[PDB]
């Protein structure tokens, strides 16, 4: 199906679209402040912790939102983006958790690099508050990282499910084939993938090399007013973005629902 999105909707995407494009801001990761401009919006939540890695300069934070029960996860996207798109060159690997599914190489070491701390400190805080939900959001890179990071945390199978697990992406690009996008639906995990108009990003890499995108699509189509289709398939279809390739857009990409995303402006 393909329906209008909600205005509930839309306010919920613009939410983690906000902590997406805010944690671009050196004095959020790794300042570990809500000191920015667009930081009064996320300014109530308790920043847990924050990495920058050393090689593959992997930004992320892990913060608790009382009022909201959510803990959040947010991973930034590249500190040079008009570069780490010119440059992208995507790199199958096997991924190894899930037999006969391929991803590319260089999402899974930008994970890998803080996997570790990283998921201790979330199984730490989700045993402190069971109850609240774990919401994941990334744009650009920061969205194949959300995505490798919220099927780790399915995978431990520590209590975090379906039922409570979150992932909302901005700007992603394709993570890995066909079947490793089949295994995504296959948790059932509630995943909302935003494309911002022309964004060539959410087509990367192109259609022909093999890649599949898995989530349900969440497209702006314009912004005033701010109009959102949504795909409702849970693996890609041709009826969003897609309908434009191969005309895409640069510029789309730093901007959702009015937001710069990826220059903490």
């Amino acid at each position: 199906g393909i329906r209008a999105a909600t205005s509930q909707e839309i306010n919920e995407l613009t939410y983690y679209t906000t902590l997406s494009a805010n944690s671009y801001c050196r004095t959020v990761i790794p300042g570990a402040t809500w000191d920015c401009i667009h930081c009064d919006a996320t300014e109530d939540l308790k920043i847990i912790k924050t990495w920058s890695t050393l090689i593959y300069d992997t930004n992320a934070m892990v913060a608790r939102g009382d009022s909201e029960k959510t803990i959040y996860i947010v991973f930034r996207g590249s500190s040079s983006i008009r570069n780490w798109i010119a440059d992208l060159t995507f790199v199958p690997v096997s991924y190894p958790p899930v037999s006969g599914t391929k991803v590319h190489k260089g999402f899974l070491d930008s994970y890998g690099e803080v996997q570790n701390e990283l998921v201790a400190t979330v199984l730490d805080q989700f045993k402190q508050y069971p109850s609240y939900k774990v919401a994941v959001t990334g744009h650009s890179l920061g969205g194949a990282t959300v995505l490798l990071c919220a099927l780790d945390l399915y995978q431990r199978e520590e209590g975090l499910s379906s039922s409570n697990l979150f992932l909302y992406t901005q700007g992603q690009p394709r993570v890995g084939d066909p079947a490793f996008a089949n295994y995504v639906v296959s948790t059932g995990i509630p995943y909302r993938r935003t494309v911002n108009e022309r964004d060539i990003v959410p087509h990367l890499p192109p259609a022909a090399f093999g890649f599949l995108h898995a989530g349900e699509e969440y497209w702006i189509t314009d912004n005033s007013p701010e109009t959102v289709q949504v795909c409702t398939s849970d693996l890609e279809t041709s009826d969003c973005s897609n309908s434009i390739v191969p005309f895409t857009s640069v510029l789309d990409h730093l901007s959702y629902f009015g937001i710069n995303t990826g220059l903490c402006t």
